[PDB]
């Protein structure tokens, strides 16, 4: 049958059109509406991405690694904050900032609110104080420690070179690598990918490139008039555009990858679900770096450095140290409501108290917290050390 999941198919499909129509006939839109439009079309492939992602993982597993499916979850950021990368390097100006605002951003919410929200949507599913992780996790804490202490290099140099681009690219690459090498858990499939799953092997996969391709050119139709939409909108209102990069922005690009979440906490499936989230952290922490500082030097047709001043300098630093206390979280492979709630709280107090003093008390913070758990379980460090020195020597 699949009647429901085809009009589920067709439903946020047609999210698009709204936008996509507006373009077909170089239609005008105010500030805002050009935003909540383009924004619906945005939100709406990424939806489309992920069932066509998840439907080429369950057709071939060793093409679509759980990493994979988890940057692709998180693609509109990767296009929002490409296109401040772009105009940062084409036109320079206040999209510099805006580029490592943006990324930042990404990275904080991800973990201050992401993380958080998930773990604690799902202690009230399974009626429980605790959230256990996989043993696959220490691959991803391994690569997030070395990203993070690579990352504390870059307030001191005050920028992002080339170099730091291909470093933060080769982690991923290698990350990537390793996680395919990895024993993945069995995938299911329901709602859209099960019934894409459904048909025979030609349509299936015809139809999941079509959607791929169709969420792809959507989403690179959409970026710019949404990030100028909110540019535009935060400036006719009295609002800092620092706070719509910065908060805005990844909001709206990170929100699909929540909700796929929280669809799949409940219905029983914390485990996987926390994988991504930790992965789409690794992948934001690495490859989204270099992506920008990479796109930085292309759109100038230059070889140069992605500038970072003091207000971006402390971003990275904050960023770099709330990543801190996040590994050390994870070390012990469980997530609890004292740790999710630091996450919380921490977070928040310093969104909801501006200036450059809480940057560097919440960042002392982080890492004052973090010595004391690193020092605790140093065997879990060692041990992630030898999960990744396994999986190299597999074959
Ligand atoms: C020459 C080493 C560069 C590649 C290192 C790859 C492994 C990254 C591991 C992270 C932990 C150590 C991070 C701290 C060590 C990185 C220092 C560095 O090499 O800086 C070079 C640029 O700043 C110029
Ligand atoms: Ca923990």
């Amino acid at each position: 049958d699949f009647t429901k999941e085809k009009f589920q198919l067709l439903a946020i499909s047609s999210l698009t059109l709204p936008w996509l129509i507006s373009l077909a006939f170089n239609y005008h839109h105010p500030a805002l509406t050009q935003t909540l439009l383009s924004g619906l079309a945005v939100v709406s492939a990424s939806f489309l991405i992920s069932w066509a992602a998840e439907t080429a993982e369950m057709d071939v597993p060793r093409s679509f690694s759980l990493a994979i499916v988890a940057l692709l979850a998180v693609l509109p950021e990767y296009a929002v904050d490409g296109y401040f990368a772009w105009k940062a390097g084409s036109v320079g100006g206040e999209y510099v900032h805006y580029a490592t605002a943006n990324m930042t951003g990404a990275n904080r919410l991800l973990i201050g609110i992401g993380w958080s929200l998930v773990a604690f949507i799902a202690f009230r599913t399974l009626k429980s104080k605790e959230v256990e992780l996989d043993d696959g996790i220490r691959l991803e804490i391994f690569f997030l420690f070395l990203a993070t202490l690579y990352a504390f290099t870059l307030p001191l140099k005050g920028h992002i070179s080339p170099f730091d681009a291909l470093v933060f690219v080769s982690l991923y690459a290698i990350y990537i690598y390793l996680s395919t090498k990895a024993e993945r858990e069995e995938v299911e499939v329901g709602g859209v990918p099960a019934y894409l799953c459904s048909l025979k092997t030609e349509t299936r996969r015809l139809s999941v490139v079509v959607l791929f391709l169709f969420a792809g050119f959507t989403i690179l139709m959409s970026v710019e008039a949404f990030s100028e939409g909110l540019l535009e909108t935060a400036r006719i209102a009295g609002i800092d555009e620092f706070l719509a990069v910065q908060w805005i922005a990844p909001l709206a690009s990170e929100s699909p990858e929540l909700i796929v979440a929280i669809y799949f906490v409940r219905r029983f499936r914390v485990s996987a679900s926390m994988n991504a989230l930790i992965s789409s952290k690794v992948n934001q922490w690495t490859l989204l770096i270099g992506t920008i500082a990479i796109i930085y030097s292309i759109s100038a047709f230059k070889l140069q450095s992605l500038p970072l001043d003091a207000r971006q300098s402390e971003e990275v630093l904050l960023t770099a140290a709330q990543s801190l206390f996040a590994v050390a979280i994870l070390l012990d492979l469980k997530i609890s409501w004292k740790e999710a709630s630091a996450l919380f709280l921490l977070f928040i107090v310093q969104l909801l108290f501006p200036g450059v003093e809480v940057r560097y008390i919440i960042s002392a913070i982080y890492i004052i917290l973090s010595l004391p758990i690193l020092f605790a379980k140093r065997k879990e460090i060692v041990e992630s050390f030898r999960t990744v020195k396994r999986l190299i020597s597999l074959e």
